[PDB]
DNA sequence: CGCGGAACGCGCACAGCG
DNA sequence: CGCGGAACGCGCACAGCG
């Protein structure tokens, strides 16, 4: 009912920690262990998980493959999302080649407008003009990796929204404007850099 | 409240960007309501985000704000950067043409024999074993882009070398001494955040 | 007229159950 | 015995003033 987004980010962290624990053969963990690895209090963990259910065992703890399964469900990773990359520049090309996507995310789109790229056969696929967006997105692409130069970002967004996209992972440094019907998440490395600058200059604060 | 919420610093970064665009458009005067509009926040928050540092208001001269903001964020100096992990991302970052005058790449490290010794925009790749010799006095921030499984270790090495801040791109929670700052850029996390958001539209 | 404190909404102790 | 509600604390109202 409450469900702060700060909690969704932490759930991501717990699932990753669970995958890792599983990889090490651990069968059972606890909020205390989980907190120690996610660098938060055990309270924060139990409270974050409580927003969705009671997956543990009182007096005992949490069975790793169970909670793991439960978090993947909540996070909507128990499905196979359709992805497309708009802006086959350098970052987008690195992305196309990222091997750590896993079962939950599948690349189906590849786009851009530059003639010198359009038509290049990328990893399992081929680039194409962003004009084919209206005829590519519906029912096959839900999420788009927006990676274009800061000035083409807002333009590319409109296009994507019109083509029926449901989510935009924005890599461009700028606040996008989209219908509130479309979810957007920013991945801003320059903002992070700037934050590091500030953090350094203000050690006390940090 | 003399203690600045960190969320306010994300907004200042956004304000600065909005100013640069203005200046670039030729505008000379802006307002609380104008900034908010462009930043999608209330004019209140803008004023509040600014009050933590001063009264730059008359008011609000784009160039006087752009300048005070970059001073507040520490962009008024030339930070030294290095990249640890020269794979696809490390390479992409190495050739990024938009750091600006505030961030300078002075190092590129790795362990792959095929990569070290390799020339790059701004220098050459060197083995991480050389960080203790390359960091002090020249490099404050490190762009960490190694595989997930080697992140912590690379981080342990940067710490040992005396690094001030790590911009972590690996999907892991780095463990570092308190005097070392860490900022994460997690796109897999954004992806999974979007996944959740799509399924919980009323939650929005 | 137009544009730099304080209230308010939201993010630990014990009850519950194995 | 061992490990899933409510207090606390962080993030609008008006005064000044051209």
């Amino acid at each position: 009912m409450k469900v702060p987004e700060a909690a969704i980010s932490r759930l991501i962290t717990y699932l990753r920690i669970l995958e890792e624990l599983e990889a090490q053969g651990v069968h059972r963990t606890s909020s205390e262990q989980l907190g120690e690895l996610a660098q938060v209090t055990a309270f924060q963990v139990r409270k974050d998980l409580s927003y969705f259910g009671s997956y543990g065992t009182r007096g005992v703890g949490y069975t790793v493959p169970v909670l793991k399964r439960e978090l993947r469900h909540i996070l909507g990773l128990n499905r196979k999302w359709g992805l497309c990359i708009v802006g086959m520049g350098d970052l987008g090309s690195a992305l196309a080649d990222y091997p750590g996507f896993g079962e939950s995310f599948e690349l189906r789109g590849f786009f851009d407008v530059d003639p010198e790229k359009v038509g290049r056969p990328v990893r399992g696929g081929v680039i194409e003009h962003v004009d084919l967006l209206p005829q590519r997105v519906p029912g096959r692409i839900e999420i788009a990796l927006l990676t274009v130069p800061r000035e083409a970002a807002q333009k590319a967004a409109d296009l994507l929204v019109a083509a029926g996209i449901k989510g935009i992972l924005n890599f461009a440094p700028v606040v996008l404007e989209v219908p509130k019907e479309v979810a957007v998440e920013n991945v801003d490395f320059l903002a992070g850099l700037t934050r590091l600058s500030f953090a350094i200059l203000n050690p006390k604060w940090r």
